[PDB]
């Protein structure tokens, strides 16, 4: 051979030189090599995910130390189960050549690898998010992208949505916190910020919420300091996981829920389902799990990492949904996506392969690497392929009754807009956080927000804490 | 488990109920299980082939049992050479249900996988074809599809055309023929059609013909006999080839080659590289290379003949294309459909794979499969992988002096449109093919063939041969 | 200019001859012109339907006659109401190629362009289908295409499913009778099969049926006439239609409904949700509604037939769903569907734009022909774009309760799966309907079927009726 | 209405609130408008180009001001035509989301919307490139991109890509300096690079090489500069030139020509055709054309902006191409990518549509907006549809004479890899000037060059200029 090949095994002659009538002459048609080379290059590039295009990840373990199978019959949360795992990070808003050190929610995205299929937790470096209804989640992410007409990100238009969408206001004021601007995703916590389900052998069921603690503790940018790294590594997050990985320095989280009764959803003063609401710790306290460690970089970043496709719908055994109306969004979305961003069959793809065997009736489709050979295409069938049939109540679903409607939730005594972030502000945030607070959404507004916007988020921060609020307002009219 | 999974490896619960709330209720968005099945199957269809949509085929094998080491280096024509194939036989025009046994060109594509790569040649069960530019062939195969407003398929438009490009007229005679009704894809012949190249270990370089003759004989269906079986059985020669496989009855063709050498080219009195001209069997003996059998039915159609990919590309060492500016065409428009077809990453399918290794610069695009891992991306590199850097005349090449123009072919002592076509209907039909000729012929044209074109279509035929151009004449006006 | 242009509007040249190196010379890569037309060329074909990839259509007009405000406020059922409309008619399970006229059911789309948005009725020329769960219509259309390894359909196949699935009887046995093959589609009825909701002014609801009566008289094939004509014009249903519209015989049809109140759907003996199941005439006799008419023909059919889109999701107000399980399947199925076989923005394509203003949160995507220009990109903006936020109750939703199961329906007094089809054999048809019903079913079960699914269908037919099961089981047991 | 519709137009009902059972209840499959609504959403985002995926662009005007028919009979090139035009300006290797103050090219790609065709000029904001043969393009792009383990960008790559194509000395010389770091892209030239052949009415060939000048004068921002606005604005030019244009400072360029004779072609001393040499001024002066002005921006930056598709390939009557090999394989790229990027029919888009009439025998495809109704779908057809059948030399072709080849271009007297950049170096760059180079070359070998690579970039700076090379050297021994 020449030293390489076309894509047939055949010398490719050169990977150097086109096909021409003479040194100095034209190029042919006919260089099949250079036709092939040339168009798989134009065809390199895939969409983005939607949200969270910029990220990176690592392979690790997950291992579970502790006995939770009073609560979960799931195999991988068994005591002394190892699962192999990927983990995603990345922010939300910006696209894949984007700077890492943007003041953004990071996703905290994992696969387990487990022995009755994979599981995907998909979570956020938060426990809340800014809306309860899916419907909106559209409208929320675009506010947050680019105008139009201009193509810039816009501080009033995204201010314009939270103002408009009160139910924001804790994940906002999380948000423009110091944890808006991890250090590395090693310095960072996980949540899986919904409830879910879990379902012991007896099929008794509990309402969860799951809490991923960094052992490499919390640490953060200033404002100053992130804006002055987006400038001078873009990259900075992904290069510090690869390369403590590659030095042996594998960063670890222990796993923890929260876990209430199934009955006790029924009565709590808070909504337990509602995703802008944490569960107070006094109420519900953490119970160990496990811990996760990553501790093997990608061998190729595209076919590994860029493809990777997470669902929340992908649960396993002893796990389930919950109604949160998000997460029920959240299920029908990834795997829409996923379809048009990687193909019908990104299931077959290595990195999204379970360990375990496979008899689902998907058949065909594009690029189809693998199939059932001469199987049986339908289920009832007389040609040995097995089907499933199991009927009445699933073990891991809920009950509903009602008319078909188009409809907040229901308040509960507890519910409201601003007390959980006003607990944020006042009872844990320090005075420190406080400054910071204060510089970060005096600046935020100060950065384009116009009338009648601007005093509506003058009030909607009042209503997070007068104090708090009186401050970024004078701040606002200070720097104007 | 219950008896079959999700995508993830995850129990599937059921494949008969979807989850609803209560046995009579609505079903819900999170039911994950039905939106996968129900997606997958929405994607389940793909582009068929343009042209050659409706086609089977069968694995087998070639064995070189002759030496050509004399006109080629190819490897899998040395003497002794075994190479596993597969071949595709198909119609053009039909869509993938239309009849078998309609009146068409039948394909003949090859897929031999050497130990220098895959070579691709891809054939028709004729020798010759309607066009002699590539740049008529997508005018050509949309006369002989569907008129533009009722989607039915037109006679008028198809005489039009031919009429219009009387360099048709060798095909459509051989078309109009017997040949164009072959009883099964078992009892026809193949032929590369084109001139190929072939070079010896010196360097020695050949124009060859292709001929695949059928161990089985030739067989026919009469017009009569094909329109009944397109009703009884749309699928009766896709039946045919695989019941036979499948009984052991496994079907053989000799293939032989015509040899000229490259000066000779220059100088014979019929245009060589004319795809509407055959070489004299006088002038030029057929020279037998070897065997081939097809023994092994697909496991999975869609996986393994839908998705299959041939290209006249997919030269090996040994083995060039030709001045033919028809077959210079085909080099860049198979792999432009199949990456439309297919997908980007459609050699990577397991039909498509060669069986020796592949070292090429192609990286990433949807549904990347296989990957290079951290090996470097660029050639002349300092990484350790190699590349392809020959200089100077490549083996295969010829040579080309002109200005840059959009002209025929210039015109040798023995070419034009008629005497060839005219042999095949007074010197090589007998009696009863031209009685079919005449009852084939006049039958087309009374299925709405209009004035003028249908006045062009008598002179046409006179033009083929007086006599015959005059029964057709005859048969028309009396159908009239 | 030369004649034609390439896309960017410049003189092609040539369409006839490509750029070479003098006229015997090889193809310049930089054929711009050559390239275009090719690569365009193949991305002609694109994914077809499934099901339903063979048809045809027209456009006309519907005009309601009668007065039907009392059951419906939608805008084009008022008296007086003329809407244009288009129609798609189709087989079900054969591929684009495949002949008109094969046994199987036929569709017949509705699309009407309204004054409050395009409404899609998308029915058959049955009154029932041969499932009730959405999950099992995969299952269902795999069992009637082709066998994986092979490429050919099966009887045996179709029968295994269907006798494993005895809520089929019903359709089975009016697809095997002699409606199975309408000789035209201007002489076949249709149906909206599914129970709708039908909304008045006041709020109130009723189930309703849709029937549409041909006013040019049903007629049939036999099973040998049908045979025949898929040898001699696999296009015969769809030239018919053109045919008749072309020379002003414009088919007109009956539009009339069931009309069922919201509160008798609780408490009729039938379950009216069942899609295998018709409702008495003497319980609910037809009320007319009004007249369709096809009266122009497509004049381009891929532009207007075959990236036409429908989807039962598409309501207007007045018209909703219905608990029918398999309806809220389709809600979902289509538009999923036409996002992969037209593209991402199919709803821009003029075929599928309504005839009323469109304010819809969708934004960019894969040819994006239409934009909203600089307004704004999400609801509860400051920017003058509305948005819709109604609450409570929907005008055209129902009511649920229950836990979260898989399961059947709750058999009514009335239901089961062998009555109605036995009604069908023993009173609605005559002997002479008796006798080719015979013929039909043995004649598919002679075609393959192998134990132990024949003996199935042996039993299969006697639960419809006993006498003409035990005939069909002597016309097989002869026949071998 | 409800205040927004459905993609049918009618009523969305809510754009907030999603069907659910019950207000706590889960959502429903049936509820359309959420899930027409987020498949949308999950479609939005497209393949980004490859290169030069982060842009922005304006629509103007071209004014020709002074008369060049002496050697061009283009349309929009004889004196007094005005022309609309769009433009857009890019960087090359960063991703949609990457700072606009990173060093790189710049594109500066033109269409034209002329009288006779769309025409393209595709420039950059240098007169040459880095390499001269277009199948080391996809090497030389994917050593600027990320590392396929790590997806970092890295230095290393670049260099080892650089040192072992002393070609691309010339243009790594003008991007290491200054022009590297344009202040925005009003203050920044363009070209095109390549030679273009220009042709009179008379039929007279010149080679032609396009100039613009900015009329805003040249800016740059020094490396720290540019470092600290990636992390403050990483839209700074996108939004420079939205502003401009808003506030009514309309930015200018001159377009003028250099121009050589056909026959100075062949004996120049310099190869005209080489990318990587510019023609002296002093041989070849400038010939003032005309006026670019850029005056107005995009209403929708994705359906104008974003959906823009370019290629050199767009010429018009009077322009052609030229024996430079980069061109000519620039010639396939752009559509090819472009039928990937943005679909089949991306010519169909508004932004991509031309002012005059199109008649091009182009059909069907995903996505068909546009048809040509019942025409004739064939060329030579007797139907009453034009077609183009010129034949001979064409206007805009030059000649060819060699056998087939794989190789460099044959050296002229004045040709090698390194006069003309120690010429920039030496003769244009004034003291402080090679400063900067210093800081610049040095501080990128510093970030992370490794042996031997290193070296050999020593060697490359040396041969460009024996001093600063030097210098080069001791600020990178000093810096480690
Ligand atoms: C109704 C609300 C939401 C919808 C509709 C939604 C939808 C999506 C979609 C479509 C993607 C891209 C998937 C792909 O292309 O592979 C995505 C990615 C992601 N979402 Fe969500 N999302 C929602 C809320 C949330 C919440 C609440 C969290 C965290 C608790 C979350 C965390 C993420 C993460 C981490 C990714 C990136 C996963 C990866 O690394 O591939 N999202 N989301
Ligand atoms: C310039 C003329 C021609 C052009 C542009 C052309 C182009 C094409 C294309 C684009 C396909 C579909 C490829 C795919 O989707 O995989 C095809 C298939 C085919 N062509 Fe050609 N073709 C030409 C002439 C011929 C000739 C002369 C022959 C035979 C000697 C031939 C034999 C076939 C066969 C057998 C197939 C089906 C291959 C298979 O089974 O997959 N074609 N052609």
């Amino acid at each position: 051979g020449t030293g390489s090949t076309t894509g047939t095994g055949a010398p490719a002659v050169s990977d150097r030189n086109s096909l021409t009538v003479g040194p100095d002459g034209p190029i042919l048609l006919h260089d099949v090599h250079f036709l092939e080379q040339m168009a798989h290059f134009n065809r390199e590039k895939v969409p983005e995910r939607q949200p969270h295009a910029k990220g990176s990840g690592a392979f690790g373990t997950f291992e579970t130390t502790h006995d939770v199978s009073a609560y979960t019959k799931a195999a991988l949360f068994q005591k002394g189960a190892t699962t192999e795992m990927l983990a995603r990070f990345s922010t939300v808003a910006g696209e894949m050549g984007s700077p890492d050190t943007w003041r953004d929610v990071r996703g905290f995205s994992l696969k387990f690898y487990t022995d009755e299929g994979n599981y995907d937790l998909v979570g956020n470096n938060t426990p809340i998010f800014f809306v309860r209804d899916p419907m909106k989640f559209p409208h929320f992410i675009r506010s947050q992208k680019r105008l139009p007409d201009s193509g810039l990100r816009d501080n009033h238009m995204q201010w314009d949505f939270w103002t408009n969408n009160p139910e924001s206001a804790h994940q906002v004021t999380y948000l423009m916190g110091v944890r808006g601007l991890p250090r590395t995703w090693r310095h960072m916590n996980g949540y899986g910020s919904h409830t879910y389900m879990w379902v012991n052998e007896a099929g008794e069921r509990f309402w969860v919420k799951y809490h991923f603690h960094t052992h490499q503790g919390m640490e953060f940018f200033t404002n100053e300091e992130a804006g002055a790294m987006a400038g001078a590594d873009a990259d900075f997050h992904r290069r510090d996981l690869f390369d403590a990985i590659a030095r042996g320095e594998h960063p670890a989280w222990t796993m923890s829920v929260q876990v209430m009764p199934y009955e006790e959803g029924k009565t709590y003063h808070i909504n337990p389902f509602d995703l802008t609401k944490t569960w107070p710790h006094a109420d519900y306290p953490l119970i160990e799990v496990g811990k996760m460690t990553l501790n093997r970089n990608p061998e190729n970043f595209f076919a590994q990492i860029e493809q990777a496709a997470f669902s929340p719908g992908n649960t396993v055994p002893g796990i389930g949904l919950s109604p949160d109306k998000m997460l029920l969004g959240r299920a029908f979305a990834y795997n829409d996506a996923q379809r048009n961003r990687i193909g019908t069959n990104f299931h077959q793809l290595p990195v999204n392969q379970p360990k375990v065997p496979v008899n689902t009736y998907m058949f065909d489709g594009q690029m189809a690497y693998h199939h059932s050979g001469s199987a049986p295409v339908h289920a009832t069938n007389s040609g040995g392929r097995s089907w499933s049939d199991e009927t009445g109540a699933v073990h891991d679903g809920w009950e509903a009754d009602g008319d078909f409607v188009r409809s907040a939730y229901t308040l509960r005594p507890g519910d409201d807009d601003f007390s959980q972030p006003g607990k944020l502000v006042r009872e844990v945030f320090n005075d420190d956080e406080r400054r910071q607070l204060v510089e970060t959404v005096s600046g935020a507004l100060l950065g384009g927000v116009r009338s009648p916007v601007l005093e509506r988020a003058f009030d909607y921060w009042k209503s997070v804490d007068a104090e708090v609020g009186q401050r970024i307002e004078d701040a606002v009219r200070a720097g104007q």
